[PDB]
């Protein structure tokens, strides 16, 4: 099948620019389990010319992986070789032979954006008094917008943009991650999937949910939901609404209401990302500019 060809090709290939000796990698605690597999903290000796040990993260298959999970791992590997941007998680290498496949990536010290925002709720007296300033939250959104503009410029649809898939690294810098589901879109400008997708329902654009069409403009939809997560410090979208109810809810034009601690200007941006007609939504270059207007 397609996967056996991919596995067979990937094994035959050498790729010295990315192979890393397994003996030079030491794995540590688990940082979390996502889709495709788990992530652990690790340290790497003599990595990409860096003398001594470097702290890294390691993406590997989970126990009892399926073909779909193995395909996502290889698909994330292949995508990460092609991208290089300050707000996109960085690949350092991989371990293929004499053991299970490991992807070595930049370590993000603060973890996922969602967890970082939820943890910030515990700082201070209570919900009516936050520890992150609105200006800090806008900066995060802007940083992510810049990374998406870059990914769109090279014809990649991320498909899975959400706070759980954004990493916060040294200096509170945003790093887009979780590229297992992203798809190259150079030829046609869209990606279509016949099967039911594995993106959470509550982040999917209405044309991806009904018609299975993914484009840069459905990425903008998800970015609109991401803005909602950020502004709510990691809230859960469409609270109390079962995912199965979203089909009818979105079809009839309903959208999430303006949340607490959200300016009217920021809400106008959210709603524009959720327009039913994809071409009526802004492009990421315009989202960046609109976020800049909110900066002081
Ligand atoms: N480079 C990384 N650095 C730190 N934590 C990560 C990294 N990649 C994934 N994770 C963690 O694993 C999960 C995403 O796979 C999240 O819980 C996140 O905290």
């Amino acid at each position: 099948g397609p996967l056996s060809l991919s596995v067979d090709a990937f094994k035959i290939l050498a790729a010295p620019k990315w192979e890393f000796p397994r003996k030079n990698l030491v794995l540590g605690k688990t940082l979390g389990e996502g889709e495709f597999g788990k992530v652990v903290k690790a340290t790497a000796f003599h990595l990409k010319g860096r003398a001594g040990y470097t702290t890294v993260a390691v993406k590997m298959l989970k126990e009892n992986a399926s073909p779909s999970e193995l395909r996502d791992l290889l698909s994330e590997f292949n995508v990460l070789k092609q991208v290089n941007h300050p707000h996109v998680i960085k690949l350092y290498g991989a371990c293929s032979q004499d053991g299970p496949l490991l992807l070595i990536v930049e370590y993000a010290k603060y973890g996922s954006l969602r967890g970082f925002l939820r943890e910030s709720r515990k700082v201070g007296p209570g919900p009516d008094e936050r520890a992150l300033t609105m200006g800090d939250l806008i900066s995060f959104a802007w940083q992510i917008s810049q990374g998406m503009q870059y990914l769109a410029e090279m014809k990649l649809v991320h498909r899975d943009l959400a706070a759980r898939n954004i990493l916060v690294a040294e200096g509170r810098k945003m790093k887009i991650s979780d590229f297992g589901l992203s798809r190259d879109v150079y030829e046609e400008d869209f990606y279509v999937k016949r099967s039911q997708g594995r993106i959470p329902v509550k982040w999917m654009a209405i044309e991806s949910l009904f018609d299975h069409i993914y484009t840069t403009q459905s990425d903008v939809w998800s970015f609109g939901v991401l803005l909602w997560e950020i502004v709510t410090l990691g809230g859960n979208p469409y609270p109390g609404i079962p995912p199965e109810r979203l089909f009818n809810l979105l079809k009839t034009g309903h959208r999430m209401e303006r949340p607490d601690n959200c300016s009217e200007e920021m809400y106008r941006l959210m709603l524009q990302c959720w327009k039913q007609e994809p071409d009526k939504r802004p492009v990421f270059a315009d989202i960046s500019k609109d976020l800049e207007k909110m900066m002081v």
